[PDB]
């Protein structure tokens, strides 16, 4: 079926946890034994939340190459995303090697440091140019440049240098800060003028490495933001847009990482956005500036 008479069927039909349910049934179901192995108890947040072994990033490092990210590689739509865990206090080191090893230019961070009164990730990047960061265990420097605070969100940039070899390489670093404690948003046109940021900033592109995008556990928020980004694309490369199926389109992604949208609730949010978000590449380029107003970003 078609995606947005498809959505009006199962709102009118109150289906979604059905749907949703038929998600968790199908999605693939492959190994992974290195995220389980007593050595790597300390580098997972979640017991239950673990990178297959086929599609995890290594550490190019001989002692221990484990860190909880997955590499979404989506063939058609021909974009790539690396999906990680908020970074631990133990594995902020780890977590910007990969960023320098992966060769990306931008970070997604979909979560707050602190939600619902406990910690959902480590204050991994400096707060004040002048107090950088040097991370002893991996060798890097990381350096606050800039910040832009907006309504919904901000954007910094940051310079990351390998102090082995004295290099260094701008990443820009995109935080959504208004992602409800509870729930999902009521509109999607914040989280669409969001999206549409990352993508005029070039992080998103082939001649950069996969962007790094991560919220708590690095499935739900996270799985939310890259389902939306490759519909999006597919519709517009392809001669039939209305051909473009979320609900397979997700099972394929969760063949890379278990888990991707986390209720019913992000899946209802997802059809959403896509549909939103398609009147406005529309042919429609003005509903771009729309979102930005809806979203009250000042
Ligand atoms: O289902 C659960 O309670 C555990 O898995 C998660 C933990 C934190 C966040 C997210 Cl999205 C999932």
């Amino acid at each position: 079926m078609e995606m947005e008479k498809e959505f009006e069927q199962i709102d009118k039909s109150g289906s979604w946890a059905a749907i949703y349910q038929d998600i968790r049934h199908e999605a693939s179901d492959f190994p992974s034994r290195v995220a389980k192995l007593p050595k790597n108890k300390n580098r997972n947040r979640y017991r239950d939340v673990s990178p297959f072994d086929h599609s995890r990033i290594k550490l190019h490092q001989e002692d221990n190459d484990y860190i909880n990210a997955s590499l979404i590689k989506m063939e058609e739509a021909q974009r790539s995303y690396i999906l990680t865990q908020g970074p631990l206090p133990n594995t902020v080191g780890h977590f910007w090697e990969m960023v320098w090893e992966q060769k990306s230019r931008g970070v997604v961070m979909l979560n707050r440091v602190m939600e619902k009164g406990s910690l959902k990730c480590a204050q991994y990047w400096p707060q004040k140019e002048e107090k950088e960061m040097i991370f002893e265990d991996t060798n890097l420097k990381l350096t606050l440049i800039s910040e832009d605070i907006k309504s919904y969100y901000t954007v910094r940039q940051l310079e990351l240098e390998n102090l082995t070899t004295q290099e260094t390489r701008e990443i820009l670093h995109f935080h959504y800060t208004t992602w409800p404690d509870f729930g999902v948003p009521e509109s999607p046109a914040s989280f669409l003028n969001f999206l549409f940021k990352v993508r005029e900033s070039g992080s998103l592109s082939p001649e950069h490495g996969p962007v790094v995008v991560h919220c708590s556990a690095g499935i739900g928020r996270s799985g939310t933001f890259c389902l939306a980004d490759t519909c999006l694309l597919l519709m517009d490369k392809r001669k039939d847009p209305s051909s473009v199926d979320i609900k397979k389109v997700l099972l394929e992604m969760r063949k890379f990482r278990m888990g991707l949208i986390q209720t019913a609730d992000q899946l209802r949010f997802s059809y959403l956005a896509v549909i939103e978000g398609a009147k406005f590449i529309m042919g429609d380029s003005s509903v771009q500036d729309q979102w930005k107003e809806l979203s009250h970003e000042d």
